[PDB]
């Protein structure tokens, strides 16, 4: 016996707003709290009760030492502080909230002050109630919203996307404005130049798309394996941008890149961010009310 329950949380709206006040002074950046929340959320898989936000597991084994978390992981320890010193909400809500503030910011850099919807309520899990062994399952071969691809398989880069984005039950429109979002605020696993087409780095605008479309660039493989691309200017030929193929699809699928010429511009910036912020907000909530 590990005696006491866990603490039970009834955070007030009080308790919120200074913890958002905390994650937002704690010099995380832009980058490092939306991948944290990533990293939490990215788990779930339609039909399964396993995976999502709640319960902080990435926070655990294994998740905590899976190579694509490595980014998030070193959030962690801030944001667990900030829970510690509180002890108003969850490190699991806390986890989530990261996301909030870092999007919120994300916008603002933009010019505007979108409201993220937040709901509280997420407990945490303690380790000795959580399989070790069924929690390896999950980790992922691929996840092409953080640009992340293992084992370079006989599966498809941009087969392995769609699956992701179906296990998360997203919309075309939503896996769009989140794959979009998610390059030009920095949520690359390892840092990449791949699809970050902006040089406004944390800055929640629509440059993806506009940049993506934009006919002046045309796009090369680097070799035969076909899983990285230049992207040059046609006048000059000098490389301007690089891509793998689950950044490229969005413009070479043409009912993908169907969805994404919606995006591609502007004043379309304002309905960009509101669909992010929807299709985000989606995610952080797939295990809260999950039929199935």
């Amino acid at each position: 016996q590990d005696p006491l329950p866990q603490p039970i949380y009834n955070p007030t709206e009080q308790d919120i707003i200074d913890l958002k006040f905390a994650i937002a002074d704690s010099g995380l950046s832009v980058s490092e709290l939306v991948s944290v929340a990533w990293a939490s959320a990215s788990t779930f898989r339609g039909g399964d009760k396993r995976g999502g936000a709640n319960g902080a597991r990435l926070a655990l084994m294994p998740q905590r030492d899976w190579d694509v978390n490595a980014a998030a992981v070193r959030a962690l320890p801030v944001l667990e502080k900030i829970q510690k010193e509180s002890g108003k909400a969850s490190l699991a809500d806390i986890i989530v909230l990261a996301g909030v503030v870092g999007v919120e910011k994300a916008a603002s850099a933009a010019g505007l002050s979108i409201h993220v919807p937040f709901a509280p309520g997420r407990v945490d899990a303690r380790q000795d109630q959580t399989d070790i062994e069924m929690f390896e399952l999950l980790e992922p071969i691929a996840d092409g919203f953080r640009n992340y691809r293992a084992r370079l398989d006989v599966s498809t880069t941009e087969s392995l996307l769609i699956d992701k984005a179906q296990q998360l039950t997203l919309t075309a429109p939503e896996m769009t404005a989140l794959v979009g979002g998610m390059r030009v605020l920095g949520a690359n696993f390892d840092g990449s130049k791949n699809g970050v087409f902006t040089d406004r780095v944390g800055v929640l605008s629509n440059d993806f798309f506009v940049n993506l479309l934009d006919m002046r660039y045309e796009w090369k493989a680097t070799d035969e394996s076909k899983e990285l691309f230049e992207g040059r200017d046609r006048e000059t030929g000098e490389v301007k941008f690089t891509a793998s193929r689950a950044d490229l699809v969005f413009g070479s699928n043409s009912v993908l890149r169907a969805v994404a010429e919606v995006y591609a511009s502007s004043d379309a910036h304002e309905k960009f961010v509101k669909d992010f912020v929807a299709a985000w907000v989606k995610v952080m909530n797939l295990d809260r009310f999950d039929l199935l």
